[PDB]
């Protein structure tokens, strides 16, 4: 028995990060840990708790004030209600948009330090990847 | 209501990262998406279907064979039931091993295009992490 847990990312201003992913995308916060001792600090933050959830890791590194991204890590993807209503209320927030399609299926946004965050209506992905496991023998 | 639903890294080779993800780690292949004419490949894998699990997406860019890595993105982590037995076992394959404490607790590998991998013992991630949520008001 495995699961996937989190993932984690390296931010520059952990409020910051945390203000984005909670006032923005409407997570919480689960639980925080310093460790000063090796100069960094751990935020969980998620739409439900670690026990029942894959959640983001947030690490801040002391004095660590910005990252480069490189073209190997992509992205991370979250299910949605509403692409179009959520997009419209980032850009209202001046975060970048850097993809937004026309029916409202998929969007692709900027967090504070420069990762990108798909966006993706969870009911048409949902019956688009149960219908591919269905045409491919794995459903 | 939103949900985490993946992670996406590009890899150099389909074949050698489906290999690792699947033989070492114990993932199944969920769905192929396929576009030779843009030239790239997705797959998704995971330990459950994409309607009840968050699962890992690999791109391949075709004739795109090496990625470098930033100090920005972090890894995913994977709960199980015996790190020990699990990095032994990966060692045996030849697996690089990044670290593995003496506990039991946590070990970190290396993927096939240099992604990191940290393995957690998922009993104890959960005690500590519901512990932690209690402790900060948050649970
Ligand atoms: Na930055
Ligand atoms: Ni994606
Ligand atoms: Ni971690």
């Amino acid at each position: 028995s495995r699961r996937m847990l989190h993932t984690m990312i390296r931010v520059g201003d952990l409020d910051r990060s945390i203000k984005f992913y909670t006032e923005r995308l409407g997570m919480k916060v689960l639980r925080k840990w310093d460790v000063p001792e090796d100069k960094y600090t751990l935020v969980f933050l998620g739409y439900g708790p670690e026990m029942s959830s894959t959640v983001l890791e947030l690490t801040y590194n002391y004095g660590v004030t910005s990252y480069k991204h490189d073209e190997a890590y992509g992205h991370i993807a979250i299910g949605v209600e509403d692409v179009k209503e959520l997009v419209a209320d980032m850009r209202k927030h001046d975060v970048p948009i850097d993809y937004e399609d026309e029916s409202g299926f998929m969007a692709f946004v900027v967090d504070p330090d420069g990762y990108y965050i798909e966006l993706l209506n969870e009911k048409t992905m949902m019956e688009k990847a149960e219908a591919d496991m269905k045409e491919q023998g794995t459903a």
